[PDB]
């Protein structure tokens, strides 16, 4: 059903990014009841957010990098269920997990991510998802530090 | 240098998103000069954007998704060299297409790309870039009508 | 439950080996999967391969006349998509079956075959090799349009 | 400008064989160029492939044993990683060279092998094939670690 169609969605989206070099794309699927709205409304983006001048440095005291410096900041995983309701911070679910280097030098990046999905509902990032995304950035490390030592 | 660096960091966020079934991902690379702030910001983003009850018809009416109902709304392509400097509405170049149907029946979606860039800068879409979007929905239209006949 | 826990691992299994190809910049990943029944044998051998098969710079005429480039041959020379159930079951071409479907990439005007998107074994979730039915057919014909126009403007 | 659009022309196709088999659900894309300089042949064979290849229920135990997957069986009881340099040159394993890395797969505590990932032809922009190198072994020894544990994730 619409599961198939949401699946589309997503690849259309991905192939439309790759093929024409766009930062965002957004598919709109006229809703077959009501021709005026949008029954779906599919989403993606790629970008580099950040090619200026430390201008950079002011970039980061802004509200929606606020847990990338938190994790940067403690070198370890930040978890939030539901951001609406959460009290140590002024999109809903997040992990945040620090990308560190080789031999634990220190820290190199931080991966976000928003809304763990349902295979279905947003849901919140658990232990499990904690311990296989703190696999990931290692591999992750290795592969940045190359493209600048080489 | 960098550009082999800023694919790495598109390649992490694809599969992190794969793999984890996350709508937004955000790779942090931490600026080497400034330590407190980040030389790089990749963002990926995949969401369906409307799970609703037409509550999706008052989504239409919102600036965004301005540029949709102008494409559904003429049946050709809208093209925005810069945005900011724009005087038809009140992210900067911007392709929009519709989504036609097996037969020219009308219009069942529209695909809005933003910033054409340069392989480089962010770019206007060409006439071009146009010819290859009209025959690239043309499939998908033929994609997206299978996922509810069958 | 547990034709569930294979068909998931199918994906990311395939996951596995397209994310490795494209990090690592090789032409063929197999990921083997230990069978937990034995652990002298594989329970799956996931395979994904990407590369170019002409390297070389005439001494491709030579090529081009390979058995396994037949139906892209008789596609091309055709002019129209070649549509087979079974690849051995056919008569005019000199178990586990095999479909395949091959359609021609035009040019623009439609008079001058460019190339051609030959596919091999269309699949069902897990499924079975399938035949290519019409909408198949259909949607390829369709596919093909905006390849010829991203590969001519590569070739400038 | 001419080797300039034919590393450009790779990309696309290698771009439309992966739309094409993930829209189509297929096992094998070939895209083939006609040549310009002579319409009876092709300058380009683009292939690319994703299938899994043991769809049957023991009778693994033969399969295991083929010959194309002997460094895999080499990786697996050794349990540390194999690399060759040109498979033929190759003493130990019974031109156009083939570079070869075989990783295994490990269980979280790392006493059990439970796949190996099997890495043929890395490559330079269009350049040869060449050797896996050191970082190569490095990247892919982190790589699989994560592998592991979706692996087992998955097998629940």
């Amino acid at each position: 059903e619409t599961a198939s169609l949401e699946v589309i969605l997503k690849k259309i989206a991905a192939t439309i990014i790759s093929f024409m070099q766009v930062q965002k794309c957004t598919i709109f699927i006229v809703d077959e009841d009501c021709s005026d709205s949008f029954s779906s409304v599919f989403h993606m983006e790629c970008e580099e957010l950040e090619k200026s001048s430390d201008t950079r440095e002011h970039d980061a005291n802004k509200i929606n990098y606020m847990y990338a410096q938190y994790v940067k900041n403690t070198m370890e995983p930040l978890n939030i269920p539901d951001v609406s309701k959460d009290k140590r911070f002024p999109i809903r679910s997040l992990l945040c997990t620090p990308i560190k280097n080789g031999k634990k030098n220190k820290v190199i990046g931080v991966c976000q991510l928003v809304n763990k999905m349902e295979e279905g509902k947003v849901k919140p990032f658990n232990r499990n998802d904690e311990q296989f995304l703190e696999a990931f950035v290692i591999f992750c490390g290795l592969g940045i530090q190359n493209t600048q030592m080489y």
